C-alpha cells in the first residue's frame, strides 16, 4: 500500500509466543524496555505488537471494545504512551471475524468503530487475523471486500497505521491485498521446528484452502518462493514470526530460518523472549549486515535459482550493483555447494561474463572471502546456509 | 456455536442404519426403551434421532410439513413426549435443499416454518443434510448463507436445539460453520468397512467437491486429522455414525473405529441395533473410560504425531495434566509399536523430560500397565489400536 | 426432474455425427423413416434430435429464431409433424450462451422466447449446450442460474419437453441440475476411439474445469463411476452419444462402450448412420436383453466394485431381486476374469451366502450359462466385456 | 470477437523487451521505421505496440491520463500519426486494475474515459493487463465482468481497436473472453529460455491460480495444447511475445519457439530488437512460408497428436486440403523421428489411406522433400523441429 509505511519490511516483536494469554501491561512494558536496552530498537526492531487475549470480555454500550481491566488497569492508551516514550511504536491484534483465534471479541462489522478506538489509543500497527470469518472467503473478491472494510476504516482515522494482513495466504493476498495493506501472511503459522511435516499444515504449495498451523521452516520456504515475485516496497509477503531462541531448532537451523526470512524481504517480527537474550540468539538476530539485506533500498526479494536434491540456491539484487547469494543445504549432513556466475545472474543470460573477478563477503562471519571468478564452492552445514554478498556484478551491458 | 449445547460432543443413536425407510413410531419407542434399559442412556447416549423417511408426502395448506400419518398415527409430538419421559432427547432430520437424500420434502426456503414446527413438537436436535441444494454451494459464502438461514430459524423459536450440519465437508464447514452450528460432518458417509476404497468416495483429503458415500474408516481418519485443529467446545468435527455391531468389520476394526472417533472428539452417534446388543458390541460401546476420553473437560482432539508406513501415532491432552496416546496399526498383521516421550509431547519440545517416569493405563483393558520412562513398546493387532492414558506429563516448565 | 419424462433413460438418435452442418429436412426425414423401418423405434429409440446448424443466420424482428429456409423450406413445424406421424418424438439443439458451439445464434437471454418457439413447433426434447456462456460458470450457483432460466422457460410453455443438459460436467450438474433437468452430460465429448488420450480432453476425473472433447471411451468410464451414485429416475448422468458403427473401434470395443453406457443408465442416443445399419452394428444396438438393463424398473446404475490392473468389475441391482454383473478387460489381450459372490454383493456384507447356487445368463449371447456358486470365471476379450444377469441374489435376510 | 479484426492472428512488435521503461517517442519512431524498412511490415508485422511506462504520473483534472511529457513531448497523437504514415498501426498498454504491472496509473473504473482518450489518439490496438485488479478475479464471471467493462468502452468509441487480453489464463479466458476480445494470454510470461523451470512460473497446466512469469518455451507449449481447441478466427490463444534474437536461446530453440507459436495460431508479436536484425534472426522471423501457416485461411491451430518421451507430433489442417505437420524433439540430442499417416490424420480414422502418395515440403528449408507414403522419418535437432507441409490429404471420402 502507498501509505508511507513499510517502505522496507517492518521489524519488531510480538507478545504471543512468550506470554500468550498471560499478557499484561507490566510484561509488555518490561519487554519494550528490554528491546530498547538490549540494542534491538536501534537495530531496527521498533514495533511492540500486543497479540491476542488483550480484550475485555464484552463491548461497551457505546460498542467500543476496551482492554481487559485486570491485565490493563490504566487502559491501553497510557501503555502506548510509555512505548512511544521509549522511541518505539505500538501494535494491536484483532481478527476479520466475529471472534479472534483465541475466542475473544473481534472486528467483523465493527471495523470503523475499532479502528477509531485504536487511533485514539495511539496504535501504529494492526495485525488482522482470519479466524471466524463467517464464510467470507473462498474467492479473491470475498476476502478482498472483508479486508478492504478494515483498510478503509484505518485510513479514515487519519492516523498512519501499518496494516499487516493475517489470512495465511487464503485466496492469494499477494494479488488482492497489495494496494490495500502493507504485508500479508502467505502460509499457515510457523512452529519451532526446521522440517517436520504436520497434519495441521497439509499444504505444501502457495495454493491452499486450509493453511492451518505447525508449518515447518522448510514448508514455509517452499511456499514463499512462488510469491516473492509479487513483493514491492510498502507491500510484503510475511513468512510469520521468527522462532530464534525458543529451543526447538539448533543454531544452524535458526540461521537458515533468519537468513531466508531476511533475504525474501519478510517482516522480521521476533516471536521469542527479549528479556533474556543468549549470546547464541544475539549472533543470529543482531547482525547488522544481515539486517541490511532485509532493509536493502532495492526492495527486491532473492529468487530461488535452482533446487538440486536437498540443495537450493538463492540470488537477488542489492543496492549499488551488488548481489545477495545464498547456498542452502536442507540435507542432514554438511556439504560442499557450488554457485556459478551463470546461475547467480541467470535472468541476465547471455549478458554475463563468467570470468569476471568479484569480491565475495560472508555476511554472517562479517569477513571478505576474497575475489572469485566463474563459480564459488563452500562448506554448508546440515540444515544450513552460507549468506554471501557479491561486491560487484558479472552482468554485461 | 455458543448456544449452551454440545459442550462435550453429543452422544446418541440414529434410526437410519437399522430401520431406514421402514422407520415408525413403535420401532423408535422400542429402541428408546432399549437405550434406557441397556444402560446406554446413563453412559451418555441420550439423543434419539429420527432420520430420513418420517415425512408426509406433501406439506399442509398452512405450509408446515407433518409426519407420515401411517408411520406416526399420533403425530411426532406425543412420541417426543414419550422419549422425554424416558429421560432422553429427540432429534429430527431434514435437508438444506428442496428434497431430502431419500427424495422427501425438505426445508430450503421453509426454514422458519420447519424450525417452528420442530420446536412445537419438542425436538432437541436437528441433523441437516445437503442433498438437492439447487447449486447453493461451491464457495464458503454460498454454503454459509444456506446453513445460516436454518441456524437463525432454530434460534428464533426460543427452543434450544442442537444444530448438527450434514454437508459432508463441502466448502470447509470447520471454517464457516463453527459459530453458527454445534457439529459438522467432514466427509462423505462412512460404511461398514475398515479400509476398502470405493469410487463413490473418490476424495482422500479434506479438500473435496464430491464427498459421496461408502468412505471407509481409514479414508475418514485421513481426512479428519487435517481438521481436528478447528474443533472446540460447542463446535465439533463429525466423523459420521458408529458402525459397531453391524458385522462388516471384525472386533479390532470396530475398536479402532470407536477409539479414533472418541479421541478426535467426534459426536458418538450409534448407527446400529440397540434392541439386541451382543457382548462383543457392549465391550466396544460401553467402556466408561473410553467415553471419558471423548467427554474430557479439556475438549481437545488428539493430534496425529506421525505416520510410518501403515503405523500411526496419536497424542492429545486430557484434564489434570494427563495425556491420551493411541498406537494405530493399519497393517494386515499384528506389530510391536513404539511411542517415545519426545513424540508424545512433540509440540512442547525442547521442554520435555524423556527420563520422566509416568504410569500408563490401558483404557480398553481398564488396567495399569505400570510406570515407564523414555518410550513404550506394545503389541498392536492388525487394523488395531492400543489406547493409553498417561497419568502425568513429561513436559518441563 | 419430476416432469413425467425420462422415467427410464431416453433413447434416440442425433443428426450431428452423420450429417453435421449438412443437416436438412430431407436427411432428417429419411433417418426417421429408417429408425422406424429398421425396428429401432420399437426397440425404444424414439427421439429424433436435430443437432447444431439448423439455425437461420439472424433472429426475426419479433426476436424469434427460425430455421434456415434453404435447409428447412417448410419451417421446422411441418417436419416435426412428419416425425410425430411416424410415432417418433422430435428434439432440437441450442446453447446456454450467445452462440452455439458451431457459431450459430443461441439462447442466453432469450430463453422464454426460444422455449415458446420450440413448443409451438411441437418439440419434445431440448439438448442445451455450454458454449459461449459469457463467464456464467465456475460455481454451482452460476451454472445453476443459467440452466434454471431455460428449465423455467420450457416449463412455462405447458408443453412437456425432455431437458437434456450439455455442460460437460462443469460445476457438478449431478448435484445442481438433478431437480431442474432430466439428464446432464458429465464429461467432454466422446470420440470414436476406445482408449487414446488426447490433449483436448486433459481431465481424467469428474472434477474438471476444461471438459473439452476427444475423450476416449475409457476416459469417460473412469469419470462416470464417481457420479453414478447421483443418478435417479427422471435425472440421469449422460455419457454422450454412442459411436457404434462409425469404424474407429472394433466390435468388442463397441460392445464395451454400449454395455457400460447401458448399465450405468446413460441416455442411449445413437450418434451414427441409421440408413445403412450393418449386421455387426445391429448385434450391438438391437439386443433387447441389453436394452432391458438400461430400461430396468429399479433405475439403478451398476457400481464399479474393483479395479485390478486393467481389469474392472461392475455390479448392480435389477428388478425382481436380480443382478447385473460386468467383467471388463481393458487390457490388450484376452483374459480369464473372476467375480466372487462377496464382491458382487459387497455392500450387503456380511449378509451374503457365498455358497448360494444361482443361474447366470449371458445377455449378449442370450443364453443361460447354467448355475454357479461362490464365483464365476469367464474369458473376456481384449478391450472387452462379459455382461451377465444373475437370476437370483446371494443376499441373506 | 466479431469486430472485423484479427481475422488471422495479429502480427507486430512491442516496446517492452528492448526499451522497457526507457521507452520514448524517438525510440518508437526509429523502431517503426526499421520495421517498415527491413521488410517486416510487408511480411505482416504491422502493429507497433507501446508497452508499459508511457504514462504521466497523475491523471488530469478532467480524469484523462496523458503520456509522460518528457518521453512524449508532442503527446501520443502526433506519434500515432507518424506511425500511420508509415502504413503501420499503433497499440497502447494498460491494466485492468488500479495500477499497471510497472506501478503506473491504470484503467479499472476509468474504462470509458481511457478508451475515449485512446480513440482520440488514433490507437488501433489495446494490450490489457491483469495487475492490481483489487480481487476482481477467481471465477470466470468476476474476470469476465472486469474485461467486459473495457471491451464495451472500446466498442462505444466507434473506433475499431484490437482487444488483446493479458490476464495470463486466469479463470479460463478461452471460455469467457472469446466473444468479447480478439486474443487472450493463456499463461504467465515467457522468458528467453527454452526449458528451464522457475519458481515464479509454478503451474505446468492450463489450470492455474498463479500464472507468474519466467515460463519457459516448453512450459508454455504444454499449456497451449490443452486450449488450442477453443481458438477461432477473430479470437486467438496468445502464447506471449517472440524472444527470437535476444540471445538466451540457440537458433534451433528459437526455430522451435517460432514454429509452435505460428502453427498454434498465436499472435506473433516480436519482443526483440528491430533496429539491428542479424541474418540468424531474419532466417527465423522472415520466412513467408512459415508466416503463411500462421495466417492460413482455415484458421485452425495444429493439434498435438502424441507425446513419446521427449518427442511430440503436431498435425493441423491448412487451406485447399493441405496439412501442417511438426516433429518436435525436446530431447538434448538430435533424433530420427517418424510420423505415420494414421497419426497425422488420427481424427479421421478409419477413413485414411496409409498408402496414399503425397508430396511433403520442408517449410524452413523451403524445398520439396519429394513424395512419401505410409510414414516419414526425418532428422530432428536437439530442442528442434521439422516443419512440414503435406500437399494433399490421405483422408478417404
Ligand atoms: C489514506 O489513503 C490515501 C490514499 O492512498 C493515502 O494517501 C497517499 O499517501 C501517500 C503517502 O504519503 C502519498 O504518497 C506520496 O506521494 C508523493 C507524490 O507522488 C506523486 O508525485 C511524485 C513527484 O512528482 C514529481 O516528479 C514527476 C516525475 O515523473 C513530475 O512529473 C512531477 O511534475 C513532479 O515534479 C511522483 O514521483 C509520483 O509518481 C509515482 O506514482 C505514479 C503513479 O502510480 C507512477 O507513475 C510513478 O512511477 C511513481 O511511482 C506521484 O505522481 C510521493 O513523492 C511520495 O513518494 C516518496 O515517499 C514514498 C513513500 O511514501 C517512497 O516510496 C518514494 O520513494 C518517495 O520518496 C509518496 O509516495 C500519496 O500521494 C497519497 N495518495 C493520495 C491519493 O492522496 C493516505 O496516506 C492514507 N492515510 C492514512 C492515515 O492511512
Ligand atoms: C440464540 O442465539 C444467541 C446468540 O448466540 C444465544 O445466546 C447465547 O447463549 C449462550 C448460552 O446460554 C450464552 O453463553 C453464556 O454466557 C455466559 C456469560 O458470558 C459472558 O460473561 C462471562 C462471565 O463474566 C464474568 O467474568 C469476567 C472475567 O473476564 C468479568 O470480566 C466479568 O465482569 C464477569 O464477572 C465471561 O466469562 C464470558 O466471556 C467469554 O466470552 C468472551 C467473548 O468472546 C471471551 O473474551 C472470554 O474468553 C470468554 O470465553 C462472557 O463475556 C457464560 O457465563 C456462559 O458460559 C458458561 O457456560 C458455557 C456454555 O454455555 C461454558 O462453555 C462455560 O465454560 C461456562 O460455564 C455461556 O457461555 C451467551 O451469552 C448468549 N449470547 C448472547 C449474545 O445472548 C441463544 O442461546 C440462542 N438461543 C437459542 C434458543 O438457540
Ligand atoms: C412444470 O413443473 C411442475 C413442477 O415440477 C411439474 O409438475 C409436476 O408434474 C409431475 C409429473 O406429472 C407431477 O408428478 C406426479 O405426481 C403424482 C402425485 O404425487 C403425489 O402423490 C402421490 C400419491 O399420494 C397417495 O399415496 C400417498 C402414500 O404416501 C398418500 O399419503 C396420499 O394420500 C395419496 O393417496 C405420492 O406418492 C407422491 O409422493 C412422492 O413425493 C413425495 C414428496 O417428495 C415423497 O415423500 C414420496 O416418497 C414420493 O416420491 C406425491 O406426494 C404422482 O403420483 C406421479 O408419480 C407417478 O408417475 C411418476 C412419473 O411422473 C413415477 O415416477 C411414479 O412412479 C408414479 O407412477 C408423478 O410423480 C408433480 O406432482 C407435479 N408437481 C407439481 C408441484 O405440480 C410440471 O409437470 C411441469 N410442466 C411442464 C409442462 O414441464
Ligand atoms: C576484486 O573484485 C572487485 C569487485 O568486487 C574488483 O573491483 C572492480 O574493479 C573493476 C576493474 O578495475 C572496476 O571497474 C572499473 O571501473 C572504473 C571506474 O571506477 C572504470 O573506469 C573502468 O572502465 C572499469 O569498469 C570496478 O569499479 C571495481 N568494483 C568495485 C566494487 O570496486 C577488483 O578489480 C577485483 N580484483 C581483481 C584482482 O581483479
Ligand atoms: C510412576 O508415575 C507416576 C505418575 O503417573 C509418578 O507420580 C508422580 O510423582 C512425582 C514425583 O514424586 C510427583 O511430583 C511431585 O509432586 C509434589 C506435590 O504432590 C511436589 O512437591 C514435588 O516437587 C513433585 O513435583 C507427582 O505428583 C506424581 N504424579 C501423579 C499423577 O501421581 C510416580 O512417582 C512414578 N513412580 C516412580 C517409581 O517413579
Ligand atoms: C439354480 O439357480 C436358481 C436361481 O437362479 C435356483 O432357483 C431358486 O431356488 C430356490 C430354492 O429352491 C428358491 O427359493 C425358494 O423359494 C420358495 C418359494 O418359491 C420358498 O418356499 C423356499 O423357502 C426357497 O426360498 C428360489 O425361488 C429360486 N429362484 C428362482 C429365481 O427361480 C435353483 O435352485 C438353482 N438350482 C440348483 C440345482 O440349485
Ligand atoms: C505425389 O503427391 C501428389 C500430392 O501431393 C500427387 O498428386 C495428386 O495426384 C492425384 C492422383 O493423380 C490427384 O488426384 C486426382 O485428381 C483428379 C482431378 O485433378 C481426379 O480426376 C482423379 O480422380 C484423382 O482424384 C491429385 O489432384 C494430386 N494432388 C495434387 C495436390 O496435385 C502425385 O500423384 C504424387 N506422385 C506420385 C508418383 O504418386
Ligand atoms: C538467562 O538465561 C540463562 C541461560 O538460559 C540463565 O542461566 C542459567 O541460570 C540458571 C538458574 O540460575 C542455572 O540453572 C544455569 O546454570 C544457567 N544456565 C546457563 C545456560 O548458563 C539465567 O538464569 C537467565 N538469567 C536470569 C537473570 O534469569
Amino acid at each position: 500500500a502507498n501509505n508511507g509505511l513499510a517502505i522496507t519490511p517492518q521489524m519488531g516483536w510480538n507478545t504471543w509466543n512468550k506470554y500468550g494469554c498471560n499478557v499484561d501491561e507490566q510484561l509488555i512494558l518490561d519487554a519494550a524496555k528490554a528491546i530498547a536496552s538490549s540494542g534491538l530498537k536501534d537495530l531496527g526492531y521498533n514495533y511492540v505488537i500486543i497479540d491476542d487475549c488483550w480484550q475485555k470480555n464484552e463491548r461497551e454500550s457505546s460498542k467500543t471494545l476496551l482492554a481487559d481491566p485486570t491485565k490493563f488497569p490504566r487502559g491501553i492508551k497510557p501503555l502506548v504512551d510509555d512505548i512511544h516514550n521509549l522511541g518505539l511504536k505500538a501494535g494491536i491484534y484483532s481478527s476479520a471475524g466475529t471472534l479472534t483465534c483465541g475466542g475473544h471479541i473481534a472486528s467483523l462489522g465493527y471495523e470503523d468503530i475499532d479502528a477509531k478506538t485504536w487511533a485514539k489509543w495511539g496504535i501504529d500497527y494492526l495485525k488482522y487475523d482470519n479466524c471466524y470469518n463467517q464464510g467470507q472467503s473462498g474467492t479473491p473478491k470475498l476476502s478482498y471486500d472483508r479486508y478492504k472494510a478494515m483498510g478503509n476504516a484505518l485510513n479514515k482515522t487519519g492516523r498512519p497505521m501499518l496494516y499487516s494482513l493475517c489470512n495465511w495466504g487464503e485466496d492469494g493476498p499477494w494479488n488482492f491485498a497489495s494496494t490495500i495493506s502493507n504485508s500479508w501472511r502467505i502460509s499457515g503459522d510457523v512452529y519451532d521446528n526446521f522440517n517436520r511435516p504436520d497434519p495441521a499444515c497439509p499444504c505444501t504449495t502457495y495454493d491452499c484452502v486450509l493453511a492451518g498451523f505447525r508449518c515447518s521452516v522448510m514448508n514455509i520456504i517452499n511456499k514463499a518462493v512462488a510469491v516473492s515475485q509479487k513483493a514491492r516496497s510498502g507491500g510484503w509477503n510475511d513468512l510469520d514470526m521468527l522462532e530464534v531462541g525458543n529451543g526447538g531448532m539448533n543454531q544452524e537451523e535458526y540461521r537458515v530460518h533468519y537468513t531466508i526470512w531476511a533475504a525474501l524481504k519478510s517482516p522480521l517480527i521476533l516471536g521469542n523472549d527479549v528479556t533474556n537474550i543468549t549470546n547464541t540468539t544475539k549472533e543470529i538476530i543482531m547482525n547488522k549486515e544481515v539486517i541490511a539485506v532485509n532493509q536493502d533500498s532495492s526492495f527486491s526479494p532473492a529468487n530461488r535459482i535452482w533446487v538440486k536434491g536437498d540443495q537450493q540456491l538463492f540470488s537477488g539484487n542489492l543496492a549499488n550493483n551488488t548481489q545477495v547469494v545464498i547456498l542452502l543445504n536442507a540435507g542432514d549432513s554438511a556439504a560442499k555447494m557450488t554457485a556459478t556466475w551463470d546461475d547467480i545472474w541467470v535472468y541476465n543470460l547471455p549478458n554475463v561474463d563468467s570470468s569476471r573477478s568479484i569480491e565475495v563477503r560472508d555476511l554472517w562471519k562479517q569477513k571478505s572471502l576474497g575475489n572469485f571468478s566463474n563459480h564459488i564452492t563452500l562448506d554448508v552445514p546440515a540444515h544450513g546456509v552460507r549468506l554471501l554478498k557479491f561486491m560487484d556484478s558479472a552482468t554485461s551491458s
